[PDB]
């Protein structure tokens, strides 16, 4: 659900700013990682998929084919309050769209194109938070 989504991307987007130099992610393509959520940013970047990759690893959430791990991301969802409602779905969209892009060499634009997707289905499905709901967990953890 969208409030279980606004956890773990709060959460999540904490390593942004350790992530940004090693990723090539200039404040000026994303500020804050609360806006990867709005309407009016698109999520195209290869260095976003860079940023991702290295935000990922910080909590284990890639195994060493730079795909999700599976067991590790839903322990992760599960951390949050209601996570359990929300962590099946999720790996199966992201499992979902990793399929999608099974074919691109490119790491870190493979993860980029993945996240759309993923940001695409989860508009579709009814889970995608607002950035507001986003801002209003920052302070959690
Ligand atoms: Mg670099
Ligand atoms: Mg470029
Ligand atoms: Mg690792």
């Amino acid at each position: 659900t969208a409030e279980v989504m606004s956890h773990v991307t709060a959460h999540f987007g904490k390593t942004l700013e350790e992530c940004r130099e090693e990723s090539g992610l200039s404040v000026d393509i994303l500020d804050e990682f609360k806006h990867f959520w709005s309407d009016d940013f698109d999520v195209v970047h290869r260095e976003l998929g860079c940023a991702i990759i290295c935000m990922s690893n910080k909590f284990s959430l890639m195994d060493d084919d730079v795909r999700m791990h599976h067991v590790n991301m839903d322990e992760y969802i599960k951390s949050f309050p209601n996570g359990q409602v929300l962590a099946e779905k999720m790996v199966k969209l992201i499992h979902n769209c990793e399929k999608q892009f099974d074919t691109e060499t490119d790491d870190c634009t493979r993860v980029v194109k993945v996240a759309a997707c993923f940001k695409e289905d989860s508009r579709k499905e009814g889970i995608a938070p607002e950035v507001a709901m986003v801002e209003a967990v920052i302070e959690k953890y």
